Parts: structure tokens; C-alpha cells; sequence
């Protein structure tokens, strides 16, 4: 049934006129992302960049609520369709860099014991969103994001590393950072240029 299966994803790409966002078409990987994010009946989840709902679905199954920030007008009718099975998924049409996320948390997660950000970001926006969120001083357990491996390498760099630098110091100032998955090129359609990684940031 799931959005992120190659047969279902392909029928969605036929329907809304998509052809050759890089799409995850493995349900296992997406569930491992949710696993590492520790999402339960207790958990509220902010997602950024839902796409067509592949990751959104898997989070929605486990969590009390999922609030999903999406900027592109064209993806809103698709999300209404693909994620219609879920009465716990609010799609906000806003740029998360502009939002007052503190007041969105109080408005949407009164029925929740902890809050996690979980995402799969494009390269150009990754570092800014992460950094906006950590600087905004929110009440989060943590942030699990899929980004490029070469960026993870620097975000979670150990101080002894040749790659430890300002980016490392920035992220580690606010969080304990660790890569928890390597996600290869071959698990996306179309195949991206490089391997990605899933980094987990737990706040202090």
C-alpha cells in the first residue's frame, strides 16, 4: 500500500505529471529514519519538505501528530490525496525559515510529551534550516535529518578530525551530533550525484 514503494510512487508520478526532489523508494530506509528519531504515541513531529509524503506517511503511522512545513503550491493538492488516510497530519504552507515555530508548537502539540524535527532536505537549504531551528531556542528532543554525507562528515566531525571546523562547532554548540545511517545513491530515483547520510542531533 505505502507511498514509498516503487509501484505506488510511479502511479503518483504518472498522475500529477512528474518525470525525470529525489524520491526515496525504500520503505525500510524510511522506517529506520523513524526508528532513530524514536517516534512513538508520545511524539510530535515537525517535518520540513514533505515531497509527496513518503517519509511523512511512515512518521504519521507512529506519532501522535505530524506537522509538515511545505513551500511549493503544487505539492499541497498531492499531499491532500496521498496522505488522506491520516487524520493526524497537518500540512502548513509556509517557509520554515520565516515561521514562528515556537508558537506553532504550542498551537499544534498540546497532546504531546516530546517534539522531534525529522526531514530530508535539499542541499542548498540544509544548513540554514538546521541552524535557524537551533538558534530559535525551541523545546525539542532532537533533529533527525537526511543530508549529504560530506556535510554530515563536517556537522558530526569529532574534534580530532581534519574536518572539524566552524560548521562542526556551530552544530555541536547546540547539539550532540552523530551520523546514524549512510544512505547510498542507489536508493533514490533519480540517482543523486552523491551518497547521503542521516544525522541525529540531540539538543542540550
Amino acid at each position: 500500500k505505502d507511498i514509498a514503494t516503487p509501484i505506488r510512487t510511479k502511479e503518483i508520478l504518472k498522475k500529477y505529471g512528474f518525470s525525470f526532489q529525489n524520491f526515496l523508494i525504500d520503505t525500510n530506509i524510511l522506517n529506520r529514519i523513524v526508528d532513530h528519531a524514536e517516534v512513538t504515541e508520545k511524539t510530535g513531529v515537525i517535518e520540513i519538505g514533505p515531497g509527496i509524503g513518503a517519509l511523512t506517511e511512515q512518521l504519521a503511522k507512529r506519532a501522535k501528530k505530524v506537522v509538515a512545513f511545505e513551500i511549493d503550491q503544487r505539492l499541497l493538492p498531492i499531499l491532500k490525496d496521498t496522505l488522506s488516510p491520516y487524520e493526524n497530519v497537518t500540512v502548513i504552507h509556509q517557509d520554515v525559515l520565516k515561521a514562528d515555530v515556537k508558537s506553532v508548537i504550542e498551537e499544534q502539540f498540546q497532546d504531546c510529551d516530546e517534539i522531534m524535527v525529522v526531514a530530508n532536505l535539499p542541499y542548498y537549504v540544509t544548513t540554514p534550516i538546521i541552524m535557524k531551528l537551533l538558534e530559535e531556542h525551541l523545546p525539542l528532543k532532537g533533529i533527525v535529518v537526511m543530508l549529504q554525507k560530506e556535510v554530515a562528515e563536517r556537522m558530526a566531525a569529532d574534534p580530532s578530525s581534519k574536518e572539524y571546523g566552524s560548521l562542526s562547532i556551530a552544530v555541536q554548540f547546540y547539539t550532540e551530533a552523530k551520523t546514524v545511517m549512510i544512505v547510498p545513491k542507489t536508493v533514490f530515483v533519480p540517482q543523486p550525484n552523491v551518497d547521503s547520510a542521516v544525522i541525529r542531533l540531540i539538543l542540550r
